[PDB]
């Protein structure tokens, strides 16, 4: 049904520290702060904007 | 659609260890946990969300 | 319009070997099994499920 | 649409020799015979399917 | 919209030469002809047609 | 709605300097001019059109 959502929101409420792999192959690491139908907000340091197009998996770390 | 999910459930209720290749050549490996329009989970040690736009190839392993 | 489906059904009602070259470079080669709006299927050893959005050509072998 | 298509159907119609270059670096020849939506049939020896999200452009050889 | 379509049309009214890049880093040269929903018509010597969904960058050369 | 549109707008109001990702792991720095639903405009030298597609990440710099 949705699992994109509950995966995404269940790690985020749990504060869960994810890598973030992107379709060029680059890794990114934080936690997820939020996000919408299109970008995934990582913070970090500084928080990002991560395209959900450019993004090939999200797992823990 | 009408044969995706067919294919992926087939796989998902049977727990056939299968091969998603990305876009980028990288090839992941594990069983398909569950899935929605625009992911599918593969678990084995870590469930990883995967994002469909990024797969190129799903195969029996 | 649609020339996709008449092409692929050709492929798939008369059993021509096919060469799949997807958008990294990588050729997969088999029969066209099945297909839908998103995915078609090469069934060679194994059934594979390829996204169309990984695919650039579909040439006769 | 309104430059696309009449773009591409000039060549198909006046049998203009053409260069379609993909993302991946690839590029393929021949005459367009012809196009849809989503992909463009390209001619010779045999019948090529191209998809157009595959390509980067489109050219007069 | 509100930002893509005037940014190119004063390219293109005004002649500017310009450099697009492309996702793949193919830098083309030339002037705007003209542009619709999907394309750009791009031309010096000869125009070609390039897929917006293949561009990353226009820019003023 | 959006959580995208708010956080490029605070990063453009704010002239805060950023640095643009590009899928293919190109870099790119400036500011926010504005953007739209499809593309995003970089300040100086001269202002660039960089189209969301191709954006993997915008990171304050
Ligand atoms: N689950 C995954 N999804 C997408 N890409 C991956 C995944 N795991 C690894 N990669 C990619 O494969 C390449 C080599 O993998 P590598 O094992 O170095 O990953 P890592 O996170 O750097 O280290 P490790 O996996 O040992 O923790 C890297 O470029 C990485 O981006
Ligand atoms: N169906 C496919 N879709 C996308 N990429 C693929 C596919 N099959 C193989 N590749 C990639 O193309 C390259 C060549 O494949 P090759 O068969 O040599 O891999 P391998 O190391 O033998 O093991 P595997 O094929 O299972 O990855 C590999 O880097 C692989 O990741
Ligand atoms: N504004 C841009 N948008 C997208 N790609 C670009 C841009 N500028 C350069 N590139 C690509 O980055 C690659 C780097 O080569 P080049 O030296 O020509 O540019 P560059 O000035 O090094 O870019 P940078 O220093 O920002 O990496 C080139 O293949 C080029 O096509
Ligand atoms: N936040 C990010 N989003 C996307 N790509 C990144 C990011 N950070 C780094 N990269 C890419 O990874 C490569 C090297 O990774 P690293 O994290 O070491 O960045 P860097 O080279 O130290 O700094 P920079 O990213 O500014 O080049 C860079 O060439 C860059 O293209």
């Amino acid at each position: 049904q949705s699992l994109q959502d509950p995966f995404l929101n269940a790690l985020r409420r749990e504060r869960v520290p994810v890598s973030i792999y992107l379709v060029n192959g680059i890794k990114l690491q934080g936690q997820i702060e939020s996000f919408d139908q299109f970008v995934i907000l990582l913070k970090n340091t500084v928080s990002q904007m991560v395209y959900k197009h450019a993004i090939s998996t999200v797992v823990p770390s």
